[PDB]
């Protein structure tokens, strides 16, 4: 699908069993979500943004299905206050900016 | 321009007269951009990221020129890390996400 930009691009993944919304975010290398509860071991981790830094956890070769597209990578769980998939996934989806 | 997302979705822009690297930034629902002097009248305004907060003077009916197309808006000037193109400019110059 084709997005335009008029609205936040919201889209809903499935990670976990769970299903959540997230944002499409070409601006963000890798992929934060809001506190939840994942499988297997993760180490701690500081990524910095608009603000300063935050505490995450990183979680490795995790599953997710982002709009029907499936993707496995890196995710990090923290208090990010909006759930944001990053380049590293969005680039295994294939996604591109067209203007 | 078609856009990949393996790298850093960087952009070449005019602003004041300036040249400057932005990121496109789909995550990011307004234009905040690096110290620099703008014209008319401005009132503050604070934004938030992942890290917090940060101060920024709002500035409206700001000429942008991102990659020869122009756009005119609402640019927020301060302290943040990267220059960053939010969707307030990109539906301005009919960027889209395609996947
Ligand atoms: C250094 C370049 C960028 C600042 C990186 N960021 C991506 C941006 O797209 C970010 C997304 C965002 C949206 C949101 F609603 C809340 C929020 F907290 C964050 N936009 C943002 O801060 O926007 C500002 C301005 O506009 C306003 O509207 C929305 C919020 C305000 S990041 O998130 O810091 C980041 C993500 C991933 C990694 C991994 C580790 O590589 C690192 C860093």
């Amino acid at each position: 699908p084709q997005i335009t930009l008029w609205k936040r691009p919201l889209v809903t993944i499935k990670i976990g069993g769970q299903l959540k919304e997230a944002l499409l975010d070409t601006g963000a290398d890798d992929t934060v979500l809001e506190e939840m509860n994942l499988p297997g071991r993760w180490k701690p981790k500081m990524i910095g943004g608009i603000g300063g830094f935050i505490k995450v956890r990183q979680y490795d070769q995790i599953l997710i299905e982002i709009c029907g597209h499936k993707a496995i990578g890196t995710v990090l769980v923290g208090p990010t206050p909006v759930n944001i998939i990053g380049r590293n996934l969005l680039t295994q989806i294939g996604c591109t900016l067209n203007f």
